[PDB]
């Protein structure tokens, strides 16, 4: 029996807003130590990855590992419903045709259960993340967002292009062009919108501006995102929770 | 405990005729979502990777992870016995030194009761598979068997070779050659035998008949075999079940 | 809850000791099959995973998976109290906040009981082991520390090079240059001695001596080590215990 309470029924339903523009369909693995889910696009070109631990809960218990498949778009509908504030209970059985989302108040008067209808769906969990990765860079969610905003206005290929000190994000399409450049420091005013980068190997690589718009999506979701990039695989894109992450792997152009 | 039963015994044995001629040895790791077990042949070029789920079976109860080692050849002997159509029963207790298989008939005349030793076996499961394949193609399981073993009559050495809406299979030995060219299309006299091709890359990659000869016997479990190839990773064979699947993925040749 | 027996400690210790000029912090997870732990650096570039089979211990209770974070100085601090061949019980319950180590020696005059903090870590636990490494070979681990010590000693980077029946492992710094050739055999005086050579396709491969010298310490966990070396990858060295292994992987370097 599968019982996890959510303080902010907001964390979930923004978690799953991370992912929509979404990977339709996903498969909830929940276990003792907490959730995990993973799924790719109709393009196979994105993958998208959670983990949730239980610390990220107000409370949980599962002691029984369960999967659960749902179709995000429903799950979306249901978690339309409430004050946003409410105490959100996901609760499932030992052998679940359908799962139970629970909404309290901070009272007694409005009791929220909606049942949702699961569904079996087969999937082979990836695990295509590398060891090391080419460059390793972070940055504020928002100023990223607005370069994704920004340049994907231009063409619908982004070029990022990483060298010593120096991030450069480019777009070229029939319009015009435009460039973003940016350059680690260390911002002691309040490190929160400080830029980083590491650099073991310089790194030239185009992503599908349609992705990153989606990839974008998850900076209500964390201060601070980091990328990981190399030629020989996925990019990384990682946002991180209080104990846990969402993470986007999104593999570059060829040509 | 493990209690998991097979409607049709059939199912089973031919699974594991599936890879007969086979990769020796199996960890078959069972669980309450259902089964899956992977193994490596002696040249470690051929992965041979199964799931099967809970849907699959008449009937199935675990509820506590277990794992059992078993040599295929032992397995299969005993598989040997019985109508082909009895219903057939998995057993294990919480430490299990043996497996118990239970072959049951119509009636309750014949009660047919195995006891396989089981073996113990460190392995690390492999996890190989990418997110995107450089090309994406399916067609009949008998087709794909009728090619290769047609063009393995001349060569040691299976040569597949896709470009835009063309799937070319060549065999170059000292008899002579053959090529086989199959091309994508849409069968609505009954899209059992369509042909299906996806890609985002050509590719042209060589492959051990040996081996294919082992991929093809799976066409005993599927209508449509679906193969996935890419340059920079061992070529993905599928077929699938009701309820999960049987994949190879196999190592082309450098030079 | 989890109780889990050593028959000697000098096991567990030593096997800490193996990773020890360490992977700072590690994740052991428990289960009903055994304990598995991974770990990557703070440059990651050097993995190191460890697989603890049942049959490895004098006993082991687990029957729900516990995933245990703890620092490996702390752990080790700890693991420095005793005769070293006293009986080594470790012990957690369903939601540990601390785990318990329990030493007992011949008798029952000391009784030993510590209780270590454990710490929360997220990690996504990496599967980048590859089907097929272009070059497999093994050796007698004290002959590889040799060589290993030995060459560091004149560069912080050591080149391995394999060709037909041939390997060679060459350091080339300021004071000078130095190399050992070693070739395959069958010592029939006796095996473990034997040097062993598999080679797909020749490599030409440089490494971190600080690494290898780190990797070299799980010296003292077997007779003999084995390399998986390829250029798409990063570089296997891997010792096997009782049952299980405790396995390094590296990163070769670019130029």
């Amino acid at each position: 029996m599968l019982e996890a309470k959510f303080e902010e029924a907001s964390l979930f339903k923004r978690i799953i807003d991370g992912f929509k523009d979404c990977v339709q369909l996903v498969n909830f693995q929940c276990k003792e130590d907490g959730i995990i889910a993973q799924a790719v696009d109709d393009s196979r070109v994105l993958l998208v990855s959670l983990e949730i631990g239980v610390e990220a809960f107000q409370e949980y218990a599962c002691a029984h590992p369960v999967t659960l498949g749902m179709d995000l778009t429903s799950l979306s509908k249901i978690l339309r419903c409430g004050n946003n504030t409410d105490t959100l209970t996901l609760i499932a059985d030992n052998t679940p045709d359908s799962i139970i989302l629970l909404f309290e108040d901070t009272k007694k008067d409005r009791i929220a259960e909606y049942s949702l209808k699961l569904m079996d769906i087969d999937a082979d969990f990836l695990k295509i993340e590398e060891l090391q990765y080419d460059s390793t860079l972070s940055l504020p969610s928002s100023e990223f967002s607005k370069i994704v905003r920004d340049l994907s206005q231009l063409s619908d290929s982004i070029n990022i292009m990483i060298t010593k000190e120096t991030i450069k994000f480019v777009a070229d399409g029939d319009i015009g062009s435009g460039s973003v450049i940016i350059k680690p420091f260390v911002d002691m005013e309040h490190p929160e919108t400080s830029i980083k980068l590491e650099m073991d190997q310089p790194v030239d690589l185009t992503f599908g501006a349609k992705y990153l718009l989606d990839i974008i999506k998850g900076s209500s979701l964390s201060d601070r995102v980091g990328i990981r990039l190399s030629s020989e695989a996925p990019a990384l894109f990682q946002f991180d929770l209080k104990s846990g992450f969402l993470q986007f792997f999104l593999a570059p152009k060829f040509n």
